[PDB]
């Protein structure tokens, strides 16, 4: 029973401050690097910050650097995100995520907390569609400093759920993912293939890679996959 639970979200005026909290249980919190990832309503995933197991190594997304502060309390098994100089653009659902050291994959995600304050580096097709049984391949195009230098991870986000790790280290499936899902990487581009498409595969798919030039995680804009049947077309010859 591995759980992450975020708290602290709500309505805040621009220029304001909030502190988000992420409570962890069921694992050795003090031995993992942790991250904040956000999702603006109806938009893609956007990494915010990371902190190593003893707080020695901290990174920020360029847009939040100098305004946000990440911290952790290993005694209270808690992760925090202090947000200052809040902007309309900070309106999002904020997720807490655990990072696996050997791969950098985000294998456990929280449930998310909404913050309302009142373009992606990796390139994905915004939509994909297929009929059940077919094979669909989704591309993710990056550059030399990200996909060209580092492994690619893929996350599946089912409607009304938090994202889940789908593929790590380019082509590895975690425990829980069937062989119908396969990943590949060549040069500065990566692909996710879904064989034997099923109605339950209707979800958003995201590719992610560390970028050595930005010193940041870069996520794709997301591919909404639709599984559509029959189609009563009027063919006229």
């Amino acid at each position: 029973q591995v759980t992450l639970k975020e708290s602290g979200g709500g309505l805040v005026k621009p220029g304001g401050s909030l502190r988000l909290s992420c409570a962890a249980s069921g694992f050795t919190f003090s031995s993992y690097s942790m991250n904040w990832v956000r999702q603006a309503p109806g938009k893609g995933l956007e990494w915010v910050s990371s902190i190593s197991s003893s707080s020695s190594y901290i990174y920020y997304a360029d847009s939040v650097k100098g305004r946000f502060t990440i911290s952790r309390d290993n005694a209270k098994n808690s992760l925090y995100l202090q947000m200052n100089s809040l902007r309309a653009e900070d309106t999002a659902v904020y997720y807490c995520a655990r990072q696996v050291g050997a791969t950098w994959a985000f294998d456990i995600w929280g449930q998310g907390t909404l913050v309302t304050v009142s373009q992606s580096v990796l390139t994905q097709p915004p939509s994909a569609s297929g009929t059940p049984g077919q094979r669909v391949t989704i591309s993710c195009s990056g550059s030399s400093s990200n996909i060209g230098s580092n492994t690619v991870n893929w996350y599946q986000q089912l409607p009304g759920t938090a994202p889940k790790l789908l593929i790590y280290s380019n082509n590895q499936r975690p425990s829980g993912v069937p062989d119908r899902f396969s990943g590949s990487k060549s040069g500065t581009s990566a692909s996710l293939a879904i064989s034997g498409l099923q109605s339950e595969d209707e979800a958003d798919y995201y590719c992610a890679a560390w970028d050595d030039s930005l010193n940041a995680w870069v996520f794709g804009g997301g591919t909404k996959l639709t599984v559509l049947g029959a189609a009563a077309e009027n063919l006229y010859f």
